[PDB]
């Protein structure tokens, strides 16, 4: 990331950090929860509103020294106030403005904010998981402010949850218990304190939503998957992901030695003297080196993630994910609750950074073998077979005689995340009570208005609504201001929280109290629809038909020969 982006990017911290002086009060308050009282504090938004905010309660013990590595257990109980009128710090990770390893071990908190504590009646409960390939992300308000949510009547909650290596290390033998998947694990401990300790922020906990983005999108995804949370909350929403998509899983359970040898392991591969050396480690330095993991044979099969969601190889108590995610729809509770899925119109625009610096990635086009999903195609990716495959996602996406940088991002938003989803609904539909799903499909394209992962994939004046673009109508951040009541920006902030919350409330997500909505009929998706219809969100509101429909059965058509791999 460039100089003028860094010093840019430091301005804005030490703006935020005055700002959030400035927007405290000195109102503090004190709830009970199950483990113990805590102090919170109200706060302003540059909207005049204002709101109740509990930051850093934890929800696991440290996750430190011998627990490393290892799934989260209950924290320890305390007599007396604990302070929760300051953020804690991040999972430890890369910063992607400076580049250098920040946040701390201790991270396992979560926060709960709400513009009333002691509301008339109970009020739905949001749970935001945040995304960032599970290696990167922040419960912090710089990043997730619930500025705008606190406008409706809910209680909205940020957890945090272990990254990278400390989060998804993963080790076949049975002995060591690092079976993986620790920071899942975390999510669904958060989760067990959100529905025990939620009453007493004036929160229902027989109405429940969690909601998610990107890595965040498939955690939640994964959390109305697994045993472990069965009948914890009441609704779901994805956003631009799920547990299906090909960077929301990977067999890891090698590359913990491939990394001990990188931070300086002497000695033999066997998954013991392993473990030791990484337990023992500067987790700074695991980090760092989480990077340089990855073969060129995985890169080239776009593997994204050297450490993430894996099947465990022997399974525990507290196991998550004991066999594929394809596997676990088919027996999934949260297959029967209420949901909604959706994806902006231009998801893969996101990658035009990574393009810029790999021009050569746009030749992939030319076969498109690198595209062809995993388990279809051959090692090599030689295979007659595969180059077949290969040519029907080349019809779905090369326009002209030579593929395009256009062709290219086109492609990622159908490989990473339209087909995973139409993959998914259609799974979903086999194993399922009949509870509705509602697709959106987010259109709105401001520069007015921005967030920080602008500033990642190098987003600066380019058109297009680009995966997470949508995130800037949720929270507030440290580079959003205040808009215009009356701007299309504030609107889509109204609309978007709207929607949302009246999803969270009724399990359904339409209301005329929106303002756009009048001529809107929103129907849930049928087995029986050859066409999948959704809510189309621009400046305006219109239900329309997947426009990328086509493409999505062209690359469904792979698996002609292949139908039990569907």
């Amino acid at each position: 990331v460039s100089l003028m982006e860094k010093l840019k990017w430091k301005i804005k911290c030490i703006e935020n950090k005055f700002l959030n002086y400035r927007l405290t009060t000195n109102e503090t308050v004190v709830a009970e929860t199950e483990y113990g009282k805590v102090k919170g504090v109200k706060r302003l938004t540059v909207y005049d509103d204002s709101y109740y905010s509990f930051e850093g309660i934890p929800y696991a013990q440290p996750p430190v020294g011998e627990l490393r590595f290892k799934a989260p257990q209950r924290p320890t109980p305390w007599d007396g106030v604990r302070d929760c009128c300051n953020h804690k710090d991040k999972s430890v990770q890369v910063d992607f403005i400076t580049g250098k390893v920040c946040g701390s071990e201790d991270c396992l908190y979560l926060s709960v904010y709400t513009n009333n504590l002691n509301p008339e009646t109970k009020r739905p409960v949001l749970v935001y998981i945040h995304g960032g390939g599970f290696i990167i992300g922040e419960n912090h308000r710089d990043m997730y402010g619930p500025d705008y949510f606190i406008k409706k009547d809910v209680v909205l909650i940020n957890i945090q949850y272990r990254l990278g290596a400390l989060g998804f290390l993963s080790l076949n033998s049975e002995d060591l218990n690092v079976p993986g998947n620790a920071g899942l694990k975390d999510q669904v401990m958060a989760l067990r304190w959100i529905k025990n300790n939620c009453a007493n922020f004036g929160g229902n906990p027989d109405n429940i939503t969690v909601f998610g983005e990107s890595a965040g999108a498939a955690s939640t995804h994964y959390m109305m998957l697994t045993e472990q949370t069965r009948g914890l909350f009441h609704r779901g929403i994805l956003m631009s992901g799920n547990a299906i998509c090909p960077w929301a899983n990977t067999q890891c359970q090698h590359r913990a030695f491939t990394l001990a040898k990188l931070a300086g392991y002497k000695g033999e591969d066997n998954d013991k003297d392993v473990l030791e050396f990484l337990m023992k480690a500067k987790p700074q330095d695991l980090i760092k080196l989480e990077e340089k993991v990855l073969t060129l044979e995985e890169r080239t099969n776009k593997v994204m993630f050297p450490f993430g969601p894996t099947v465990e190889p022997y399974q525990t108590a507290d196991c998550v994910l004991p066999k594929h995610p394809r596997e676990m729809v088919k027996t999934a509770w949260g297959n029967s609750i209420p949901t909604m899925m959706g994806n902006t119109s231009y998801e893969g625009l996101f990658f035009t950074s990574i393009l810029k610096q790999m021009p050569l990635l746009v030749k992939e086009l030319e076969t498109c073998v690198n595209f062809v999903p995993s388990e279809l195609a051959d090692a090599e990716r030689t295979a007659p077979e595969t180059l077949e495959m290969g040519a029907k996602i080349k019809k779905a996406h090369v326009t002209g005689e030579t593929p395009t940088a256009d062709n290219f991002m086109d492609l990622c938003s159908h490989f990473y995340f339209w087909f995973p989803m139409h993959r998914l609904l259609q799974l979903r539909f086999n194993h399922t009570s009949g509870t509705p799903v509602y697709l959106y499909r987010f259109d709105f394209d401001s520069e007015d208005l921005i967030n920080p992962y602008r500033i990642m994939r190098s987003g600066r004046g380019v058109k297009g609504v680009s995966h997470t673009d949508e995130l800037t109508y949720f929270f507030w951040n440290q580079l959003a201001k205040r808009m215009p009541k009356e701007s299309r920006e504030y609107k889509t902030i109204e609309r978007m929280t709207g929607i949302w919350t009246q999803f969270a409330t009724t399990g359904n997500p339409y209301s005329n109290e929106i303002e756009g909505m009048e001529n809107v009929s929103w129907d849930p998706i049928e087995k029986s629809d050859e066409v999948y219809k959704c809510l189309n969100i621009s400046d305006e509101l219109k239900m329309i038909d997947v426009p990328e429909m086509g493409k999505i059965k062209q690359w469904e058509s792979m698996f002609e020969k292949h139908r039990d791999l569907f």
